[PDB]
């Protein structure tokens, strides 16, 4: 999987590939969407199984419900619960949560990561390749957020045998 | 095990072999049915033990009871429960769920997989071989769903030492 | 251990050897009975320790109590419980359950296995050898159920270092 | 450890050595008693730690309280509980239970073993050596139960680096 | 694999199935012959890869060349070399060597096994099942060597997921 | 990797993908040719590293040099050497060798495999998927060897994360 | 395996059972001789495969050839070679070497063991049980060497699942 | 991670680096703060994930709430709970707790460590290097607490591949 | 750690070193007291973490509260609880408990060990060295309890890399 | 380590960082050069230890000596030797070999990899990140080879905890 | 072990502790010298066993003999041989080689490390602690090389349970 978010200027994008892999060996679906809206202001992308990811999304919605305009706090509360709940701990996933304003990466080790100044966040087997590629373009004139994101996904997914070339795209802002 | 579903035209079929293997070594039964009807509109096939599969079937019936004509939703709710319930998580199985309209694959990793456009879904040690074979025939003139499914089962079960040549067949639509 | 059941004609037999082995290397008892009656219609043989086997027998009696004339259903319910109960899952055993009418094999993987048409079921380290031997004799004129079972036990228990030549015998139907 | 019981004629003996070993390496006590009376009619010897063994003794007393003159049943009920109780299962021990009439060996695998006709039972790292030695003497004129037991302990404990030459002795029956 | 030899009366047979399995998972060929003649008086069947088996056959021919009418000695010399040669020891195979007069089983553990009085020898994942089945029939009137062998192969190969129903047959003697 | 050969009619084809994967994780080259001609009559494809595959190719050329029109024999001699040479045994590869007349698969387990009647052979992580797909089309009117091979490669390489969509093609015949 | 030697008075006996076990689970031969003469004065019994044991026997003959009337030295030289030769070190076996005068046990750890004053030596899975039994009888009036050895083999082989009741016997010294 | 506290004179400092590392191989954030105030008198630094560390911080706040002016006791009570709570035990973290007066190190092994007279405490992969460096400077004229801490962080974080050069600083007192 | 108790004459001493080691690699504190008084008559030393040891101390105080002048009984009850409580079982520690009259060693294996006649008890990585040294001096004229204990601690802590030369001393008694 | 080569236009650059890491955890040198010239036309960079890398360099010089103007062939011959030589196979390294004309990557798996059309090759823990970054810039106006390489090294070495910011640079062309 | 070298000004020192540890557990000698002169200009310290270290010293003397005033080259040639010689590779050691002019660290991974500008090099379990401490003092007025080295050794050896407080000292330059 490769989920990438680039914020540049008045815009932020989120991309994910669509490959589901079994046994680290075979592609079982090449057209699975890994991004979900949860309102007008917030989208989220996931690496991990449908069930794991969705269970964690729902718990996150509850944390946004409780802390309505502190995205970061909700994220942290989610991570806290995730690490202490026996059930949740049996799940593997990583999430990126995106608003017009903030972007957060949350994993099952309990890290809650915001971008450096460059506005770049990524998860998945392909994520680091994407981050690298994006960073190469972040300060180059003519490259808006989307263009950066697309070129980086191409590069990352070409590299990552566990990610494909078919992407979902969200934009905010 | 090999369970295969092919949807072509106004018809969908589901096939499963009948081999039960112990210790990945020996055949203990060559005549076990791996398909269950649960009403007029829905059949389901399983890879895994009688007990594990059935326990998961029953939880799925409950999810259909609660979400009566959203087969996909029921599947997703099942997967959610399966991944978070301590007990269910100790079970190994995979399911394919078939209606006139939809087909879903659900596993214990929490994946919920629908076919690509070709209408093909399969699980079990033989499943991917069957999917490959079916995809070779999906767009070929003269091959309806049943004929495709039978030829692919022959091929896949000939290859998979854990699947046999005796099949159960369901048809819908 | 070797527990074998052969049904031929209007007769069924159940045999078990009497060896208890420790550490997979030394015989601690050569005279342990591995068969138990639980009413007039039903006997049961076990591979596994006295305690594990009996605990599972008692849970099975309860399942027969709840589903009085569906031996098969009780068996399945037992298997279901066995697979989902944390405690039961820590036990190693396999059972064969015999009535005049039905014979079932239940193991800790959650399989519930009925014989093929040949009426033969067996468990234990020696079970598959016994099954093979019995099958060779099932359709031969002059061999009733008991005679088949005895010859197959000789053969299987000669081969299995974990089974001995001393057998308990039940007859029904 | 070596605990040995020999029943011959109108007499039964129980012996245990007195060595406590740590880390399978060093002797921490050479004068620990491994036998306990629990009334006039019943003694018991243990292999395993003081705490484990005693916890299991107490549960056994309760089983004798409930089944007052079925020593064998109590033993079996104890084994049943031991195997299903999460807590008890974390204990390592083996026990021999002796009355004028019966002798039983119970372990943490859930075996409940009575002697063959020769009246010999043993547990511990040294137990099998002792059994062998005792059996050599069981049918020899001039050797009563005690004499057999002592000679066998000498032999077994000389062999077993985890047992010593200092023994506790009980006689009944 | 299943290679079986039955000697009864003035006749001996050797059978082998034809399944080649990769990764203990998939059938790569269902029509591979596992028997070789090496002159008028001697045939040999193998479990193991073409290359391993043949390399060992050739070394065996050399041992027969050197010890021309002591089949048993040749076998033993082969086993001796096989166990001490670094190269040969990296091979996995088992062989059965058959003449009008003698039958020997040789493996990579260095065992050299001749039949018991019943004239039955077998190797391969299926071998023991076959032996069991054959032994059940060895003393039954009407069953010559071939008939026994065929029925046993059916039974064994039906059981062994790593053996198939297509057999090669040699007869001597 | 996916290397596939289909012989139908007076024609045989050989295809290989071009992906090189490191650490089972990342694509390091997407344009590597895995097929080599060695004269006018013989081509060969490999799964494995450039160095391992080539070393084995050269030893195979020598075997053809020595046994000029027994392709099968050369293959077998190669396999024999490969399995007994200490150095060669440290290599991982699989080969398919193709002439107008014969096709062979050789691996590092020492198997030498010829097609069944359907004329199909394949190796690599994607090979079995390709074989399945090809077999589905082998007897269907309109599908010559090349067309079969291309469709099966699409299917297999779409499935195998370790194979790509860029193929080299040889034809003979 | 159980090989036992008892020296009492002006007599020494050597016994071995005849069971060959594969995979530590099935008996492949119940009639294999584990004793070999090598001249008029010296016999030897082995635990381990025919090939390993014989290879080591032959090296021992050479050591006796070089040190003709120091049985003990030959034994030690053999052990020395066995421990330093790469090839020999890959073999599993233990030997007992018997003359009218001396008895030695040699293993693959490089121990060379002579009896205590009681004249008893034993190897194999069953060896220590046999030693224990023999020691119980060594000093009892009426038991000559053979009688002791036979009773101890019964006892040890009854206990050892890897030894049987069929014995070869040599007498000297 | 490197968290360091140096107390010298009427001043104490606490430093932490800002690197978050994934998979022990890649830096995911170089600007994460690892220090938290919890009132006017007490700050705390952590090695471990945001979620684990914060969960443990909150439990510590509760312990300070219950034992208001025994920092050391709270620390010990926290450690006690941490070691006995199933959930907490699944977390990896280490903490340093600092007041004007006391400094404590608490880890998941249940150690509660106060500085030696030199006033130095440190945790993390880099902690022991920092301790070593600080100790070299503790008694040297001209080096106040901050200066010592800064130089030791440079040194330790230069060495530790899992710590970076960007530090957060607290001073008390 | 090294905790040692020597009782000689009308005096008993208890000593412990002060080293705390992390990761079996580094000294984190060289001045940690490992002895605690709990009233006028009883002191106790521990090997293990502050938290584990203290938790177990407190449970021991409760056992003394309940069995006020049976120190041995309290110890045994503690051990019983410790071995059956899920939480306590996750702790590693060993204790020595000392009164004017009795001395006991308790570990997490559930052993409860009293001295031999020589009045010596010790725990920790250095404990057995200390016991050896003390036993060498126990019967030598001029050496009272304290002098013995000090010399043995020197010797043992010089040897044990996990114990240091700084000791806490208690005397009774 | 990060070694990167970018060829763009009539220029090629080769960069390597200078960090040497021990135990995958501490930096032992931050100023080690990982590039070596070997004549006027050819430079080479290495990941791996000085000794391993240099040993392999010297063998490569010999291969260039033997195949003077086929850089690619030398590389392949080196890889061949490296994979078959027992000694060389014990070394861990990867190399990049650069001339004005060709660039090759050689590893210990025996891969020999040339760049895609983009002219980019990289090895080391950081290599794939550098490749990703370089690829993002390869086709952008204003970025010559050096500028691309420098920016990609910054990015990759920022990410790779096993690479640093200090680089050696060669230019050809 | 801790071997440390500090070069400052016109002077270089080399120190080593004297502790030999067995089984990572016990000190077997506290007075072993780990430094050797090999002429007037060169000393060397080692971590590792006497035999390993000395064998490697001798090979190094030969390399200095061959490259008389290129200390660095000799070191590199030694490392080269060490990594390719089968025998040498079975040794564990690390060395520091010191002259008036150069200092080199050589290990069994094949690294050859010279100091950074600060002139500090160290090996052994304690080495990194020493390096850290030394670096803290390197630029501080009043601290010559020896004084730095001594203070760092104190600190490092106090930390490292595998190093002691007794040091050997050489001075040059
Ligand atoms: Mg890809
Ligand atoms: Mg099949
Ligand atoms: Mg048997
Ligand atoms: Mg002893
Ligand atoms: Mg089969
Ligand atoms: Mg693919
Ligand atoms: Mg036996
Ligand atoms: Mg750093
Ligand atoms: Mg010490
Ligand atoms: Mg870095
Ligand atoms: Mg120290």
């Amino acid at each position: 999987t490769t989920i990438l978010s680039v914020r540049k200027g008045d815009t932020v994008v989120l991309l994910g590939d669509r490959q589901v892999t079994l046994g680290e060996r075979i592609v079982a679906k090449s057209s699975a969407c890994k991004l979900r809206r949860i309102n007008d202001d917030v989208v989220i992308g996931f690496a991990g199984s449908t069930a794991d990811a969705i269970s964690l999304m729902e718990k996150l919605e509850n944390k946004i419900g409780e802390f309505p305009n502190q995205l970061t706090r909700a994220a942290v509360e989610l991570a806290k619960e995730w690490r202490t709940d026996r059930a949740l701990r049996r799940l593997e996933a990583s999430l990126i949560v995106c608003s017009a304003e903030e972007t957060l990466e949350i994993d099952g080790q309990g890290n809650v990561i915001t971008p450096e100044a460059d506005g770049i966040v990524a998860i998945g087997s392909g994520g680091t390749f994407a981050k690298a590629a994006a960073r190469a373009l972040i300060d180059v004139d003519g490259y808006d957020a989307e263009k950066i994101a697309r070129k980086a996904m191409r590069i990352a997914t070409d590299i990552d045998v566990f990610s494909n070339e078919h992407w979902d795209v969200e934009v905010l802002e």
